């Protein structure tokens, strides 16, 4: 593995000093010996999905998760602030539709939650507006503390919705994200979209959630991510491990469909293309709520702001 | 490893003696060993295919060599019996036509050309005819030793259409495949369809068979078969060490295409849908005469019997 140990540095210009080569290789090798026993299960058909080599490798699931992973999700979600969820195709993805940006990047942050708030913005408005736009992540990060934001120590969509009935939200044109929480620097004459209203799907019903997917446009969700999905490169995710009260990341439903009898939701991140199918993951679809992918969903209503 | 060995012979139907279990299991893990290493290199976008378990795992590449593997090319090809050739789509799939069937699987039979004359037949016909149809493989394999062949000790499909020429090909329902050379059943009655000349393209001219199968439709072809190939799951395959004079294994060119600037060919094997991409492999086209793809191709005029 001598080998790929330095080309998979180069491929993530990954450096390290003495102190610590040796300690990241232990972690990759450890790592890749775990992706490629279960990548020979999904050859024979006893799984369902593959894991792969990424930027994440060199890392333990623990740190992965002290970095970027929180507990999002209260027993008082039951009742929403906004209004809950309840006739779509039986198959859908806003990306043909032109509503999806291409998958961005969350660095050295956990702010995974501010990228599902964009990502969810960007299809209303483009949709509504019938133009291209990109959303200002950083904005949320440095700005949305009032409203019970943490950064890049985690944080809410729907606590973001609340910023954004206020104060209107620039384009990553105007306000570039740089995964280092700031000072807020909102400029009240660059905001271009606020906030109305929004709808929640938070009762674990999937059905809800593909409603409001198909009818409305890509959804902000929440999800249990454990090691498997940190390393997960193709197919479709299942885990019988998760949670669904123990959602810890956000990421944007942008569709669902079926696959050889399989139904599945496709799913946007904010870990770059390096991560999964293109930077997507396709998770299992009604089997449980699997990850909790319909305990904290949302959708805004979106206006011009002003 | 014990429990995949378990299932992937469960899978394949294999059962050893005492005897064969261990040599059996060595030789898979070794194997599994080469697919294991490869496919992380994939990963890292050192190689453009992968590799995967299939039904050869517990064979060496030299036994599964001696099994389904011949020369097939003589220096006499370079002026073929029949017309070589010399306007047409950049990328096309015959099976979009209609004019392939499905992948058959040549079983304990070193039939490859059989197979693949059946194969360039039944996009003649299914073209000319606007019918379904399934040629025999146990025909050839059974009727055509005089015109040199060597039933499932190999063969040419140039030697086939000689036979061709006189008597005509049954359907597989009416002389089905059984994987061992027997008496020749020919019943003229059950003759469907014959062979009136034959195209060519010996030349090592990628360009002359991307317009043969572009024109006129899948090409019977013979390739370099190494190792890798045995594994092949997915992906642009490649090869540094085949040779064009040593193609050794025919199939069926059934398209060509491009994918993120690599251009490939599309081939139809008779390793039943466990082998490759749902039983065909995408190789690289325009770089080489990659293993002898363009050595020993052919595609008969084909008519009614009569």
């Amino acid at each position: 593995n001598d080998d790929l140990w330095h080309q998979w540095k180069r491929m993530y210009n990954k450096e390290y000093n003495g102190a610590d080569d040796q300690h990241r290789r232990n972690i990759w090798e450890k790592n890749v010996k775990h992706i490629q026993e279960h990548n020979l299960r999904h050859d024979l058909g006893l799984v369902t999905y593959t894991l792969g080599l990424n930027q994440f490798t060199d890392m333990t699931f623990e740190e992965f998760k002290a970095k970027y992973l929180t507990e999002m999700s209260r027993a008082s979600d039951i009742l929403s602030h906004g209004v809950p969820y309840e006739a779509v195709p039986d198959k859908i993805d806003w990306r043909e539709s032109g509503y999806v940006t291409e998958v961005k990047d969350q660095g050295n942050c956990g702010s995974g939650w501010a990228f599902s708030t964009t990502g969810t913005m960007e299809g209303q408005y483009m949709k509504n507006e019938r133009t291209s736009i990109s959303f200002s992540e950083q904005q949320l990060v440095d700005c949305s503390r009032p409203w019970g934001n943490n950064g890049c120590g985690g944080g809410l969509m729907e606590n973001a919705y609340q910023y954004l009935k206020q104060f209107g939200l620039e384009t990553e044109s105007s306000y570039p994200y740089t995964a280092v929480e700031g000072q807020c620097r909102y400029n009240k004459q660059l905001g271009v979209a606020k906030v109305t209203g929004f709808y929640t799907v938070h009762s674990g019903s999937e059905v809800e959630l593909k409603n409001l997917v198909g009818a409305e446009g890509p959804a902000a969700v929440a999800v249990d991510v454990e090691s498997d999905f940190m390393m997960y490169r193709s197919g479709i995710y299942q885990s019988q491990t998760c949670s669904p009260l123990r959602v810890n990341h956000a990421v944007l439903a942008v569709g669902y469909g079926t696959q050889g009898g399989t139904d599945y939701w496709i799913v946007k991140n904010s870990w770059g293309l390096s991560w999964g199918e293109r930077g997507y993951i396709r998770m299992v679809r009604n089997r449980g709520n699997m990850c909790g992918i319909a305990s904290l969903a949302s959708l805004p209503m979106v206006a011009r702001f002003p």
